[PDB]
């Protein structure tokens, strides 16, 4: 259901060489679990009923970073801001989808499509619109389903985005990695799902929910079982949760 | 460019026989102003691009109650709902717009004419959409004009609903009534804020603005001269304020 727009020559020689910057930039500053924070806060704030937020670049506003989910995300931000300014013809909402798509290459993981020509919006959405970690699955359908229009498979696949990277206690509360190979994109946040509680590694109550949901339980063993499909529903749904709103919602 | 539902010969009388029963406790409770304060933060919630918020019956929410801007409309809520439980089949919605188009009739305001129908919707609005009486002109119209949809007619007619009631400190913080006679439906708020600041009354800054706007201006001295001019424009804008996304946004 995507109509993408036409960039110029300019702009597309522009994403490449962002994209090339973005994989040593985000190598040698072993920050791709927070690009990758950064792209799905951004995107995961869409309501297709309202056609309103989405990654459309406000998350670089005070007001948007002053949201209690995106504690911390003011350090991507600034971290990313002397680069986007060797590339001004890209907008932020592009820069910072096309820094998570680079994340996720870098640290292993698969190659998700990318499509340039997202608008930089004026206005933030409004807070809470981000999933809690604290509650379920009826709650995670409401927001990932409901909300940003996205399928059972999106929601479990995506949630493996919590193999790279860690909870802290100074930003959510939660602390530490669901792996015990955080900067490595592969299926362990599943095999560790599955294994139970393990002393250093991190499991949130929303992670849980995947394991006792009828739908998202036989997807959970799927992506444990075989990474290649796991790889493939991912890329698939990081995706389309980059593209929402953009392109036709 | 209203189309209005229809509602059956019960809930009709329902609304006639409320509406008399609205009269005799609004006009012993010496409640108006607070009635029209519920009926007006009720509907200015309304966003013409998205269709959210509007009279719909979610300002008895305790989230909608818990707005900042909303201090002290719960006890207007709790003030009505024996009243209401007279009336089960009629909807908030309709119920809370009925009582502010009382508290207008019964203070000696314009007739503004009601039409039933308004469904109560679930979720309340996103707080931070009603209007900041620290600011001024630009801001009355990107809330008004921008979100509402209402012209700037009705932005000056309108702030004569202040002709009657007062702000209190341990609620918005300003203190005391804008006019003499603040159970009196009547031009004198154009009148007091025309002759400057006075002891023991209140003008906030939103009504300032009035004066230095070169549209605005000329209505407050229209409304000051002519009570009847005044009270033709407010229930007009009064019955488009009540029917913000009713029968055709
Ligand atoms: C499914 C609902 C989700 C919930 C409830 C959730 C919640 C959280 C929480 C509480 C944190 C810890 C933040 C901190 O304390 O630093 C976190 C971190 C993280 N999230 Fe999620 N998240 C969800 C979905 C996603 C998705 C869809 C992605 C990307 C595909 C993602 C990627 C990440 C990454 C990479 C981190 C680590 C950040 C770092 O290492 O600094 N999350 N998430
Ligand atoms: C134009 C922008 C407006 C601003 C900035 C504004 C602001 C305020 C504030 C700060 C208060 C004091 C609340 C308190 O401390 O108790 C108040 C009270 C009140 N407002 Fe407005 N208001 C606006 C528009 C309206 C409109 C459109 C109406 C109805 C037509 C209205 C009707 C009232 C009434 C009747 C009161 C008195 C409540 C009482 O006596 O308890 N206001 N307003
Ligand atoms: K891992
Ligand atoms: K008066």
């Amino acid at each position: 259901g995507k109509s993408y727009p036409t960039v110029s020559a300019d702009y597309q020689k522009a994403v490449e060489k962002a994209k090339k910057k973005l994989r040593g930039f985000i190598a040698e500053k072993r920050c791709a679990p927070l690009m990758l924070r950064l792209a799905a806060c951004s995107a995961g704030t869409f309501d297709k009923g309202t056609k309103t937020g989405g990654p459309f670049g406000t998350i670089k506003h005070p007001a948007e970073l002053a949201h209690s989910a995106n504690n911390g995300l003011d350090i991507a931000v600034r971290l990313l801001e002397p680069l986007k300014a060797e590339f001004p013809i890209l907008s932020y909402a592009d820069f910072y989808q096309l820094a998570g798509v680079v994340a996720v290459e870098v640290t292993g993981g698969p190659e998700v499509p990318f499509h340039p020509g997202r608008e930089d919006k004026p206005e933030p959405p409004p807070e809470g619109r981000l999933p809690d970690a604290t509650k379920g699955s009826d709650h995670l359908r409401d927001v990932f389903g409901k909300a940003m229009g996205l399928t059972d498979q999106d929601i479990v696949a995506l949630s493996g985005g919590h193999t790279i990277g860690a909870a802290h206690k100074e930003r959510s509360g939660f602390e530490g990695p669901w792996t015990s190979n955080p900067l490595i994109f592969d299926n362990s946040y599943f095999t560790e799902l599955l294994s139970g509680e393990k002393e250093g590694l991190l499991q949130l109550p929303s992670d849980k929910a995947l394991l006792s949901d009828p739908v998202f339980r036989p997807l959970v063993d799927k992506y444990a079982a075989d990474e290649d499909a796991f790889f493939a529903d991912y890329a698939e749904a990081h995706q389309k949760l980059s593209e929402l709103g953009f392109a036709d919602a």
